[PDB]
């Protein structure tokens, strides 16, 4: 599922703040991370993210890959490639609790400045 700009914006508003982080800002990092799509997968090195928050299977869930995972979020990678956002949304915001950010290295890249564009009025 590839959502637009406003759809995402509606599902993550009661999101907006939580640790200190603007909904704008959020909608903006997720753009220049996934490009709002839910099945990306991305191979690293040794490691591969997965879905709309581009989740690690290094640290945060867990994939054959990399049996030593500490698997944080304490799911199965694949959870993270389906159409339910849900317990997406509850990893990512264990991440911002626990290390913040900038996880995501587009926030301080391109999400601090021009923000208007990324703000929605209806869809
Ligand atoms: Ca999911
Ligand atoms: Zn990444």
């Amino acid at each position: 599922k590839q959502f637009t700009k406003c759809e995402l914006s509606q599902l993550l508003k009661d999101i907006d703040g939580y640790g200190g982080i603007a909904l704008p800002e959020l909608i903006c990092t997720m753009f220049h991370t996934s490009g709002y799509d839910t099945q990306a997968i991305v191979e690293n090195n040794e490691s591969t993210e997965y879905g709309l928050f581009q989740i690690s299977n290094k640290l945060w869930c867990k994939s054959s890959q990399v049996p030593q995972s500490r698997n944080i979020c304490d799911i199965s990678c694949d959870k993270f490639l389906d159409d339910d956002i849900t317990d997406d949304i509850m990893c990512a915001k264990k991440i911002l609790d626990i290390k913040g950010i900038d996880y995501w290295l587009a926030h301080k890249a391109l999400c601090t400045e021009k923000l208007e564009q990324w703000l929605c009025e209806k869809l």
